[PDB]
């Protein structure tokens, strides 16, 4: 008679797993993959790992309970609630590891016991990550994987440094060019013209709204693929991977996008300069609500626009930190990011208020006034909430009646 | 030897409760008011509840645990884990209670200690409610008795359907006619002129935010006082308490005040019927995104505005429900209320609304797109999130343009 | 390849529910009854309850956890120690239910989020009584739900002041014209003749104890129907029910019925009148240990009896608030009740102390022996424990003493 | 600067142990008195031990917390949960114990720890009794002391084999010779007569009720001091004593004492016997309800009573284990106890009797009657319920019924 | 339908048990063996207690959890945390006892509950080493549980004092005669010799480390055989059934063993006595660091060795005592036991001592430093750390030249 985690993987059935899985669990499904490995070398141990077909609680919401791996050393149990033997992002782990080095019975002065168990977790992730790539493989069992544990996959990626990489490749998004269907970072990269040097992606509140970004207009054109991401971690994930091959960048943050078709590359200076007089004016309105009045080539058919800067919490991070505010009845302090005011000069709106200002038009209350109002517009069309009702009531009242009378 | 609270008040000094107090606290500071009465008749019980200077803890955030008080009875210590002695919005009282007639080692089948334990937890609330109300006599120690607990008393209110009427009495607010200082119920009640009828409020984030109401323009020039409730529960509580002479109402619902002057009160239907075929034209094209279009009096200077049904939650209350929502990926839907989409004669912007209507114009691109817009205009100036960028941005760009194009 | 309680109960096997109900539930067991069940409307949810073959634990008694249904949000696993879902008199159920309107990470002071807990508790309770009333209509399945679940069924009409009058349907008691089997109030109710004006119950120890009152004696004689109560709450809940279509009442407390075919209504004032110097003489004796002596035709062929009070806790609650004052060496005294003295003018006994009386024998020695020994065997007859030992073993010899020499 | 316990107590003030004590206890009082020791030798330690003036909580009743002296090795704090380190009766007492000796993070296979640490908790029984013994030289001291630990010495008696005897000596009664104040067991001991061969106590349910005992009187005749033990622990400890220089007995029970100057000693055989044929005949009625039926002398002027058995639980206790099954709608019987009922030759009711027998009236329906009346009596008397209201009720009745007609 | 428990057990199938036994264990395996007993008479209950193929978890080690029996009270679930119903030593039991007995809702004051929880604790007991007993019968059956509950066999032996007895014929070792398998105790008394007198055997580390005794090579010569306890319960066990025919001796202690061939018994006192004034010698340079220097004919072929005492724990354990304070700087000391050194006259080493003490060399720096080296070395053979570094390679080196140079 021998525990089951010390015989040999290729000599266990299924149905013994699949009963010894449902003791520890309380699943009364089967568990989606079973990883039963062993290491040797350095330090020994053997271990059962089970992944369930469905979260059997979520991190973030669902309470927070720690994990309950069974820990043995040296086919002893010791317990349940082991000491950093695995990362929250691994919590909804399932199974045994029995350790043959652990001490037992030493002073916590002992750090050499912590250092064992912090390769024996170290290993367990590997092993994991190894396990997810297996099923990766099969595109039904992944389905089930993913959509129970997206949200473990991307904290892994937040929080390992090591494994970061490898954990990227898990990650599944909707893009541009897949609407329906996930599509991985492998892919996307895949779909990449030679000349694209970035990977984009677009941040916000859910698909339906993201879709409606007038940042799109312009990488659509360009014919690159962008990802949607509408869960936070998303970003926290994103920001702190940095990149895949090339670097990951939203697009509703300060981008840089090609020589604009070389071409274009040449023509923009001209054009760009002619607009520095506007640029300045507008720039003289704004004062400090604004970092900076910029011309843009990457806004389609929309006179102006506001670009976060980046390095600095997306325009959907700052609703959430500012939604916020305005309920907690105290706090109004803001640890927030640079706004830039983009025009584009292919909206005749524009070409309009750059004739006023070649006219001396550089502070009529019709060209502030007009100002202002595409200012406000910009915040919501770029997804930000606005600077008081009173003033932008009034500015709209006012330009209505020129539309009427 | 005599356990205090078997001892006569007037015969135990202060040092004596204010070593008890602490012995039972852990706070450094001492007990802001100690009340320590005796009940006696059908049941009998001594205690001494304390109420300290400063919350040790707060409802809703602040974690949240049982209530401390140290039960005994016949002077046997039995519990600090009192079942059902005082209420959630009292946990933040501390002190001791010795009933004579609780049963020991009772099954839980006999209710009959339930029963009991629950008339003197209806005791210990009445001289509780008796304790603030003294408080209340002194004006520096109720600043901070209501500093601190005013949650509290806001949640009892809510929640106390018997002494609920008492409570009120203790409740404190900025207002129109109050807006640095805080003023009671039954002093608004004094300001009111004989003819007011109601007792005005109104919901919102914040004093800074709900004082930029458009709705407290009518009472104003009518002279009524408004009070400002920036907290949830100062909603909960009034839509609970229902009235204190006269009914209580926010003014961001469905109104409905004060002869208009008997003049205006004639003069009305005469115009509102002109602007019927208005009313309904407006309502064709807003379709379901509004419960009404109506026709205000109640509204200055402003060519429409919007209301919530009253027996509905607040904008001010939407609003939060909704940002949330914004914050949850498991989401997509909230709790929003009827709106009513109010129109101004007064305003010029209208008049000429209804001159394009009573000129065929009932299905003008143009007067669609001025009535959407106007409507979106309306939830921002009565603090409510719109719908969706591209829709609102297009708009307005069409405006500006064609107002000046 | 989707949670069990998303699908289609039509579509799930048996065996399905079977093994989720073990994996949740630690019964060796397979489930007596499960009610899958979707809300939809205002609100909406989906649940899978079960009820099990034999209570899990018992309420009073048997420690005490909190409800273990899994509380799941728009299908992310929340928590298994709900707030509020469910009422105690309903902790043993088992199970999932998902939310689609529960919001997330909201202050405590949010209180909608009570209410929408407090209406899926609502709907849970009906579909619970729902399924119950189903199990009803298999008498073997009734049997065990019965035998395990009755006391719940019992307190759930003490608490629930809505479903009370569904949950007596499902009681069921032994009773004069039941002697073996269970009767319902509904098939009392038919049992009832044209003239019987309520409903009898009697409260006491056990069925053993219940039927050798003196008081059945007059109600079977009439030939109504008499219920037999042998639990506390019984009690609790009849005198919370007040009602089925009559008002229920104890025998064993203040009744008044009928007219006696109305022709003993006439002769009874001539009698009961020709007894009132006895009424006074015995009282005269008795003094505080009673509240009143009266004369009474609800009492065949025994000398006197005792009536608690009606509005005030029977005999078998005093019985018990007084078998505990015996263990602890601490209480005097309770609430206990106030008594009445019942004298049968049929029992020779009486009409022989009339005599004595009619015969200025109303302060004879014999006389207040014969009344004092009468009481308190009326104590013991009617179920309560007498007045100490001394006096009446002394009343006993003597009367056995002056019984002989 | 060095920890308190360790400093020498003559050279540490009152002041210091007393906020020692605050900080230790949460008691608002200062404590009723500090032992603090050190042992050396074999093993070695320091301890400051505090009693309260007031139980922090009572043993039975007040639930029940594990003891909170924080134990110390080598002046480093490892818990205040100690294991073993002080037993139940004393679970009160708080402070500090500092071990030199305990071994850190050994195995619990290692049982040389917990001899250590049950030596340890020896020394500290001996030293706080000790204590309680210093206590016991102040009278207004030691009663607080006893008022509120009584019960603890009561139970320590009870479990400790070792000072069971000496813990005997702080116990404290009233008695026939002590009736307002307490009285010691060595102060009865003196007021023992040369001849006086056992200590006499009784079991009751308080003083008022166990004076009333007919037992008592033959005692007293004797002039023997008989102690009031009213409180159940009493038993439970006296039962485990089993003696403090002479046998102690309850004379409730099986008693057998002197020899009643003699003289009584031998006309008693010779009346004995003549009763002989009065014993059986009243045996043969009560069957199985009595063990045996026996004549007294240890009776005075009451014609029966009831003594259980010696060597089994008091009818004291019956009482009680009796009085559960009544609270129990589940129980049937559970140990009883055997019963001897005691006939007075004295009294003239037993006289007769004997008349009755000695003149074939064996089984009259008479003297069936009168002899099962008499015994139920006794069972009142003697302190116990009875046997069914009917059959008593109906027996009165009669025993009025023929008592005149 | 009726509660597993309360069926006959030759009328449950397994399959029954075994799911009974999974639902209430999360044990993947089925039980080992199933014990299910009634128990009637003076007490009442009926159980069904498993027992596990595998340590669900370790004493000693393995955390520490209240055993989990469910406890029933007339077929009514009471708690699963019993107090006091099974001991220590067997908490990996699992299972269901009900009894008939045991009072609900009794103060913790009647201590009668308790002692009826112990005797079906008692009860238990018995009934699980009947059970241990009867798969003693099987041999692949007992592998197992022997396996894993050895060491709860062992506690046991150590705490039960009754059942002390019976559970030694449980216990299963290694010997001289038998090296692979394990012996039985019984087997052993076999294996004795008729002039055998005590049961030989022998604690140390591990099996490697305890054949290398130089104690062994004595009882080898005789032929007796010595048992191997490598683990530290082994001897609290052994120290306490001291016996189980003959008396039970490690042979690291103080021994006395068999006749020597009674020729021995005579020539030795003549050695000896030659012996002494070497012996008094050797002790005055050792001075403390032993108890006494003696001579042993239990020694062959080495100069000298160290035995403790007999009645004290046994070189092994200070092996054990002792690398703890070397793990604990806040220490220094530890339970040394009383150390005899032993000297071998057949060894030429000590003849020649003798010679230069019987030359007044009864102080030469040689002679000291021989001794001293000679007793540090025995420290070593007989398995102990030594005294100090410097001295002892001081000691060496000296030897080395000296014996060279």
């Amino acid at each position: 008679t021998k525990p089951l985690w010390t015989r040999n993987p290729s000599d266990i059935t299924q149905e013994e797993y699949n009963a010894f899985y449902k003791s520890i669990s309380n699943d009364w499904e089967d568990p989606l993959y079973v990883k039963h490995f062993s290491v040797e070398g350095q330090l020994e141990f053997r271990a059962i790992l089970f992944i369930p077909k469905r979260a059997p609680f979520d991190l973030f919401e669902s309470k927070k309970k720690k994990n309950n791996i069974k820990l043995y050393v040296r086919r002893v149990f010791i317990t349940d609630e082991a000491e950093d033997l695995i990362p929250e992002w691994l919590s909804f782990v399932k199974g045994v590891v029995d350790s043959e080095d652990l001490p037992l019975n030493l002073s916590r002065e002992m750090l050499q016991q912590n250092k064992i168990m912090k390769v024996i977790r170290k290993n367990i992730v590997k092993k994991l990550i190894e396990a997810f790539n297996e099923i990766a493989e099969d595109s039904e069992q992944f389905e089930k994987f993913y959509s129970a544990f997206s949200k473990n996959i991307k904290l892994g990626v937040h929080e390992d440094t090591q494994n970061r990489a490898a954990l990227a490749k898990l990650l599944r998004y909707n893009s541009t060019k897949s609407v329906d269907e996930l599509t991985s970072l492998t892919d996307y990269v895949t779909r990449m013209p030679e000349h694209q040097k970035n990977i984009y992606y677009i941040t916000g509140e859910s698909l339906k709204a993201v879709e409606k970004s007038p940042f799109l207009d312009a990488l659509k054109a360009k014919n690159f693929e962008v990802l949607f991401l509408t869960d936070p971690i998303d970003e926290y994930a994103f920001t702190q991977l940095k990149e895949f091959e090339g670097k990951t960048l939203v697009d509703i943050t300060k981008d840089f996008e090609l020589e604009e078709t070389d071409e274009e590359k040449a023509e923009r200076e001209k054009e760009i300069k002619e607009y520095e007089p506007l640029t300045k004016a507008l720039k003289e309105i704004l004062g400090d609500q604004v970092e900076k009045v910029v011309v843009s080539y990457k806004l389609l058919d929309a006179p102006a626009a506001i670009r976060t800067g980046q390095f600095g919490w997306s325009a959907n991070m700052e609703r959430i930190m500012k939604a916020q505010a305005l309920r907690d009845s105290s706090m109004s302090s803001y640890m927030s990011s640079k706004k830039t005011f983009e025009i584009s000069p292919k909206s005749p709106i524009i070409k309009e208020l750059k004739k006023r200002v070649d006219e001396g038009g550089a502070q009529d209350k019709t060209v502030k006034d007009l100002t202002k109002l595409l200012y406000e517009t910009a915040l919501l069309t770029s997804g930000f909430s606005l600077d008081e009702p009173t003033s932008f009531a009034s500015r709209i009242n006012r330009l209505i009646s020129l539309g009427l009378n």
